[PDB]
């Protein structure tokens, strides 16, 4: 009955999908609520913040750090001094996508808050890049439209009329119309259908066969006037029209699906066609959660810049950062208010030292937690393949796809499969019934997300696996009672 | 001659403004570097992170509070469940409103990670509500276009040939062609030059606004039957989708908003139907010497956004409030509504609301202290200042042009927009004092210190001002300038 200031419309809608609980305290892949009795319940998180807590929850050495940068002093809002750590950041992150790729390749750095606003940074340069094509395109054109004008009222040459569906300083302005309704035209950005970065076209990534036409088709022309010897005609020149190609190494929105080589070849090919910059986004990954610091290293996607955010800030605190190569740099841009603050780039330091502490064992540990989880999840799928059509992603950041309960018996189950809610009805059961936490992925919410820390247990993946053959033996069963609330 | 992986332009421009020190640590409105010799240096932060540390670096309760949050394993990540700091938040804000606008308007909160977020989520919800408007819009016309064509082929009523510069079917058709190029054109958000959060409006001439949010009035077609005729007319067709305000221009040199302004504003909002929001995200909670600048000034918004100091100096939080009655449900990211910032929003709320808001008498009477010295020193200094402009602790200097210059060195960093860093440099190596400018031509000295600051620190501002100002009166460019 009361007033209500935030989450009235949320805290109602997580209720009816049983996930209305509050969590009070964390520590590990472990979330904790209060029951009725006030005692505190132990939830395992496969969750833990869409894949951020590599580390678990709280991690103490992150928590020690942060305590001891705050007793420290440290200067947060320190904007327009010189602050090494930024230069000490993108040391390391340069260093590890060297030694992950071969490469000896150099990138420059600009701090963000999120990874929307890192992505923005990479859209901007790109754009700056395009319009410095446009400015040597529209130069040339202009030098090729005084030699043709100086050799038609010469009378070297003569305008070949059958070019003009498309007397002389009168077609000079009309072309330089065409070009000018062309120049002010907004630029685009080929994203794959399943992500969104930050006037865009989003492509299929399961047919990248079909991806060159459709971007064949974004194909347009500026005019000028080619001279040959004794003729002049009016030509069509290929206008920069793509400012910059994104691409996520695994598609959060897909449910977690992996660049496929069919599609990165695509991708490498359009870049190299295009000569635009491709921006490989690592920001909803979560840095090592793959099983290498980068994705894009894993499945040899070679991007000319790469964002990041997720688990830079261990779990506590918000920064993002965009690699942009020193070659294609335009120093132009090198700020904002909270960006680049003192404590988050005190954090990621220590979030690099550990993720790369012991000659990189953090990496293995997380391929082997990746592969005991992937193939348990695997095992679960084989026994229960009426309601699971797969397992996707790899490393810590994998998937199960739900088989379409559009369909259903259960009126119950049915009317929540249609209005797209049935990952989060499942993931209510897996709450109350197994005090396991999941949230589902993808569009119709038909996936299910398993992103937990590389601290996971044997004996907590068991307790996932139980739950699970429980989950999809009452889904098969169709006991709408005990899936749905009411 | 190494490689450089960030900042390789930034630092080199840095240095030759003289601002190319490093601050190793902070406490209150001292900010530190080490000397050669390798001894902390104390610098007066009139900076402050462009006025986020309305309580100073690192405040020890705010410290306290973090490393409290901390130890108690604060939930930092609990995306979809139950975060009642959000809700509790949402109400002190709600409750402030209330307090100091007389109104008792009740405003839903959403969350995000930077200002421009906060921003980004009232376009949004702006541009849902003309939406709301064009499908009624649209659909009272399919209503009015049948009445109108059962009534042409009744014979009731002839179609009017006057109006046709815009047989039936076709004139249909041919108006629903023209109202679908209205439909999908882009939509426009009215800002004041001097802030980006479009089309930029001039706020020193508000007589002039106007006319130029006259000239975007688009309108869409239909058919308007009257008993025995039908004329095709022109209905307004809602073009302007939000109008954003900063009560305290940043980027025109801390100007605030004249009451002339004001109600052209609010003219402006209550003409064109769509909501005025009222940008608070680079002002600093409490800097104007009220919670919101927009109360202080009298400006009432339908959505207002916040952002700097609810970190206290040492996290990224911002907000946008709502109006309830407003709130299209639709709307309600992974980083935004996090355990740690919230935690952190509610200590700063408590510090600022304790003492029945004794932190806002003291912000006044500190913002009066030291704009009645930058005043004292323009009075006396006026070949070299214009103004003094802001309120509260949210103050600048005008720098007069100096792009005439007798001094080679001065003329050439007037030009290329370098003057308001340069005699930055000199207050940092000459008087131990951080300023960084504000405006386009970094033509402003901007003063955003805590309100902490003392009357003896106010006092060293002073003579390093008419220290400065008295090297650039004497046009010594070789001591105002590095080489």
């Amino acid at each position: 009955g009361e007033p209500v200031y935030a989450d009235a419309v949320l805290n109602g809608w997580l209720t009816s999908m049983g996930l209305g609980v509050e969590y009070v305290r964390a520590e590990g892949n472990t979330v904790y609520y209060l029951d009725d009795e006030g005692r505190e319940v132990p939830v395992l998180d496969h969750a833990c913040g869409f894949g951020s807590l590599i580390f678990g929850h709280n991690h103490p050495e992150i928590i020690a750090h942060a305590k001891a940068a705050l007793d420290a002093g440290t200067v947060v809002h320190a904007q327009l001094s010189r602050q090494p750590r930024a230069n000490q950041i993108s040391r390391i992150l340069n260093d590890i996508m060297r030694r992950e790729t071969g490469r000896d390749d150099r990138y420059n750095a600009i701090f963000a808050n999120s990874g929307a606003e890192a992505n923005e940074i990479c859209m901007k340069h790109a754009e700056l890049e395009r319009q410095e094509r446009i400015t040597a395109l529209f130069a040339e054109i202009d030098a090729e439209l005084d030699t043709a004008r100086e050799a038609l009222t010469t009378g070297t040459a003569t305008l070949d009329t059958a070019s003009l569906p498309l007397d002389v300083d009168g077609v000079i302005a009309d072309i330089h119309r065409h070009n000018d309704e062309r120049r002010a035209e907004r630029p685009l950005f080929l994203t794959l259908d399943g992500s969104f970065h930050g006037p865009a076209r989003f492509l299929p990534a399961d047919e990248p066969e079909l991806i060159g036409k459709i971007v064949e088709d974004e194909r347009r022309s500026v005019l000028t006037l080619s001279l040959d010897k004794d003729t002049v005609r009016v030509v069509e020149r290929d206008f920069p029209v793509v400012a910059a190609i994104f691409v996520e190494p695994v598609r959060g929105g897909s449910g977690m699906k992996t660049v496929t080589p069919e599609l990165a070849e695509e991708l490498h090919r359009l870049r190299d066609t295009l000569g635009c910059p491709l921006v490989v986004d690592e920001v909803q990954t979560g840095i090592g959660r793959t099983g290498a610091f980068f994705g894009s290293a894993l499945l040899g996607i070679r991007g000319d810049y790469y964002t990041l955010a997720k688990a830079i800030g261990g779990g506590i605190v918000k920064n993002s950062v965009a690699l942009i190569r020193q070659d294609r740099f335009l120093p132009a841009m090198e700020s904002s208010t909270f960006a680049k603050d003192g404590l988050s780039a005190s954090i990621a330091l220590k979030v690099l030292e550990m993720v790369e502490a012991d000659g990189g064992r953090v990496y293995q540990r997380v391929r082997e937690r990746g592969q005991r989880l992937e193939a348990m999840l695997e095992s679960v799928r084989a026994d229960h393949s009426d309601v699971v059509s797969a397992v996707w992603g790899t490393g810590l950041m994998l998937a199960l796809e739900l088989r379409d309960q559009s369909n259903a018996t259960s009126q119950a189950i049915r009317e929540k499969a249609a209005h797209g809610f049935l990952g989060y009805v499942l993931a209510g059961f897996l709450l109350r019934e197994h005090h396991i936490r999941v949230l589902p992925a993808g569009p119709r919410s038909g996936f299910l997300r398993f992103s937990p820390s590389l601290y996971i247990t044997d004996e907590e993946i068991d307790r996932t696996e139980t739950a699970l053959r429980s989950l999809f033996t009452a889904l098969r069963d169709q006991d709408g009672d005990r899936l749905v609330l009411s």
